[PDB]
């Protein structure tokens, strides 16, 4: 009752909708708040996207050169903008997608996974293969960040995306080598310093992938480890849709939600 009341007060104070999921462990109950409501992925999908591309190919595929054109840049792409003439390798694209949320990098990874027409379906199908039957990606960048409130397109749920990230980082969806690549890129992003990371004490390890979008959308998905190595998965999702498409996202809402979780888990 206490935690639900705390999350409700966060919603009132930030004029926001908040979703939280933390899976159960052997000694802890699941934490859930709007955990089965749909929220836009925004860039959070880039973490399982990189997993999908790692999964389907040998490590040498990281060195495959991808060519692309200025026409492919229709989203914030601070890395891919600099390399149009030369192309980028798959590994470089993964790094860019995770560490900067480069949009074009994600689009090219989608096309590596499923071809130019089939990538969003292929990505969704990777989630299906991990037993996520809820989430859906229907558009690529930048449109996936812009669907109207209430539209199911390009959404996941805190519950669904937490269980996916759990399998990728704590489970064996990936072999150890590939899993370590994903976790290393996530451990090296910092877009997420002011989100879940800011709610956990410094002696807890945190790896994360953020997402930000229209309608004040701000998300973060993370795996955390206690100072003695005990892991938890934390998905926090939010929007401020009442302010319209240009509503300001509130990173501090996510930090506060994470602080609430950390207090329960400590």
């Amino acid at each position: 009752g206490d935690l639900a009341d705390r999350f409700a007060e966060l919603e009132r104070r930030y004029d926001a909708r908040l979703g939280v999921y933390v899976p159960a462990t052997g000694t802890t109950a699941a934490i859930e708040y709007r955990a089965d409501e749909r929220f836009a992925f925004c860039s959070t999908f880039k973490a399982p996207l990189v997993a999908a591309v790692l999964h389907q190919n040998p490590l040498t595929h990281l060195d495959k050169l991808i060519t692309y054109t200025s026409d492919d840049i229709r989203s914030y792409s601070p890395v891919a903008q600099q390399h149009v003439q030369t192309g980028m390798t798959i590994g470089q694209l993964c790094d860019a997608a995770i560490r900067y949320g480069d949009g074009t990098a994600a689009n090219l990874l989608l096309a590596d996974l499923g071809g130019p027409g089939g990538g969003t379906a292929a990505f969704t199908g990777y989630l299906r293969s991990l037993g996520d039957t809820v989430s859906r990606l229907d558009a690529e960048e930048p449109e996936l960040n812009r669907d109207p409130p209430g539209d199911e397109r390009d959404t996941t749920t805190p519950h669904a995306i937490a269980l996916v990230l759990q399998q990728l980082v704590l489970g064996n969806a990936l072999p150890p080598d590939k899993r370590a690549l994903l976790t290393d890129w996530m451990a090296r992003n910092t877009t997420g310093a002011k989100r879940i990371r800011a709610g956990f004490p410094a002696d807890w390890k945190v790896i994360d992938k953020t997402g930000t979008g229209d309608y004040g959308r701000a998300n973060d998905i993370a795996v955390v480890w206690s100072p003695t190595g005990v892991p938890y998965v934390v998905a926090v999702m939010s929007d401020r849709a009442g302010g319209g498409y240009d509503a300001e996202p509130r990173e501090a809402l996510l930090a506060e939600a994470a602080t609430c979780v950390a207090g329960v888990l400590a």
